[PDB]
């Protein structure tokens, strides 16, 4: 049997992303469009800064900008919280601590609006150094592969994770971004609370050569792996 959640992701699904941000008082908005194909764990998205020049590096927003598109292998299907919460969706919240710098706090609602999977996000950043790696745009426009360990959060009826993102800097060092995450369902319907498992991410950042606005093109693959 294919679950109600699973069935919404069997083909290619349009994605809309909307982010309102404020970092050290610098307000900005970003809109993204593209498509997800969960069968292949595949996301393609193009993000546009709709208010001017982005005041933080595009790589710092990659994790913020739809884990329902992860590929869960057949043997792992009982651990897919994210699809099980659909179509009503889930709230994803994070704090992201940039080592020796500021932090982001994010809240997103991920849910269907008709046939479109929407990721609506608010982001607030505080305590950034005006000449640190973030406000000083010292990060390379690239992205490393990362594994994220997903744990059930029984009390909140959802999941949680903590993971470290490494953002490469041109002197060979990295800027660490320590993510703490909680997800909880929007509906009061049944969800899958998983056993501990990993999601394996790879992400590629590029540019649309014909786009004059400040923007990012993201290609991301996400696959679950178990602990058996």
């Amino acid at each position: 049997m294919v679950s109600k959640g699973e069935e919404l992701f069997t083909g290619v699904v349009p994605i809309l992303v909307e982010l309102d941000g404020d970092v050290n008082g610098h307000k900005f908005s970003v809109s993204g469009e593209g498509e997800g194909d969960a069968t292949y764990g595949k996301l393609t998205l193009k993000f546009i800064c709709t208010t001017g020049k982005l005041p933080v590096p595009w790589p710092t927003l990659v994790t913020t900008f739809v884990t329902c598109f992860a590929r869960y292998p057949d043997h792992m299907r009982q651990h897919d919280f994210f699809k099980s919460a659909m179509p009503e969706g889930y709230v994803q919240e994070r704090t992201i601590f940039f080592k020796d710098d500021g932090n982001y706090k994010t809240r997103a609602e991920v849910k269907f609006e008709g046939d479109t999977l929407v990721n609506r996000i608010e982001l607030k950043g505080i305590d950034f150094k005006e000449d640190g790696n973030i406000l000083g745009h010292k990060l390379e426009y690239n992205y490393n592969s990362h594994n994220v360990y997903i744990m059930a959060d029984k009390q909140k009826n959802g999941i949680k994770a903590n993971f470290k993102i490494r953002h490469n800097i041109e002197d060979g060092s990295v800027q660490l971004a320590d993510h703490y995450q909680q997800n909880t369902p929007i509906g009061d319907g049944p969800v899958l609370l998983p056993d501990n498992h990993y999601l394996s991410y790879q992400s590629a950042l590029s540019k649309d050569p014909n786009e004059k606005r400040d923007h990012m093109v993201l290609l991301e693959f996400v696959t679950a792996a178990g602990i058996t």
